[PDB]
């Protein structure tokens, strides 16, 4: 029950993997696709890419980023990243993931945002706790974007 802040802003759905494998305390990601963007170009679409931040404590621990795809609303990536997570912290970190616009000249605006791991909620919360259940299972799942003033104040 619970969460779903983002649902009514329009910003989008991402789908990834999560994998957790405590004796190795290896945290996989995989970014598969990304739906329904908002569109970010005035008169063309968006260029997505995504991000991925380990963070604790409102402390970003590590940064991940996909390709950049052109001119689409509905991206493809299929791609991996991993992190080396203790089993002793597994419980005690969020991975935030980011959708963002690339503009060639500029600051890359944010679509929209989400987080797992610890103080997630709702569908968040459920993915996470998928994971830790079924130790070195890949669960995906989608979720939906939130902006990021949002996202940004509860990972504070
Ligand atoms: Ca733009
Ligand atoms: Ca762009």
């Amino acid at each position: 029950s619970g969460g779903g802040g983002g649902i009514l802003e329009k910003l989008g759905d991402i789908c990834f993997s999560l994998r957790y494998v405590p004796t190795a305390g290896k945290l996989t990601v995989v970014i598969l696709e990304a739906k329904n963007l908002k569109k970010m170009d005035v008169g063309g679409l968006s260029d997505p890419y995504v991000k991925i931040h380990l963070m604790q404590n409102g402390k970003r621990l590590k940064k991940k980023k996909t390709t950049i795809k052109k001119n689409t609303l509905n991206p493809y990536y299929n791609e991996s990243f991993s992190f080396e997570v203790p089993f002793e912290q597994i419980q005690k970190v969020q991975v935030v993931v980011t959708v963002l616009d690339y503009d060639k000249i500029g600051k890359n605006d944010a679509i929209g945002k989400v987080f797992v791991g610890y103080n997630s909620t709702g569908a968040e919360l459920r993915h996470w706790s998928d994971m830790l259940a079924n130790p070195r299972r890949p669960i995906a799942q989608w979720h939906t974007l939130q902006v990021e003033e949002e996202v940004d104040a509860m990972l504070a």
